């Protein structure tokens, strides 16, 4: 990228981004900001207990989306990304094979709360 590489962060935390504390905190990918273009987590399963499979590992699901196609994208062996802008959030492609994709329970920036509610044991 470049500037394509300035708007991509830019884009992702246009909401959080006035006061230095609220925009940093959304670059610094920890917590996500509306659906979750800004994260660069840590967050490995999905709200309902299965296991993300990694991002190039492409077996029980081949993913349309790689790290191939996504410059953008952080793409870092499994852990939970938003490579497309889904409304849901960052999502992850299950290990589970009945279960091509779910989203992730991740910290929001700010008025920290759940991205989505985890599903009960």
């Amino acid at each position: 990228s470049a500037t394509d590489a300035f708007w991509a962060k830019y884009t992702a935390c246009e909401s959080a981004r006035n006061p230095r504390e609220k925009l940093n905190e959304c670059l610094e990918g920890n917590c996500a900001e509306g659906v979750g273009m800004n994260y660069r987590g840590n967050v490995s399963v999905t709200r309902s207990g299965i296991e993300c499979q990694l991002w190039r590992s492409r077996y029980p699901h081949k993913p349309e989306i790689n790290s191939t196609t996504h410059p953008g994208a952080d793409l870092r062996e499994n852990f939970c990304r938003n490579p497309d802008g889904s409304i849901t959030g960052p999502w992850c492609y299950t290990t589970s094979p009945t279960l091509r994709r779910e989203e992730c329970s991740v910290p929001v920036c700010g008025q920290d709360r759940v991205t989505v509610e985890v599903i009960p044991r």
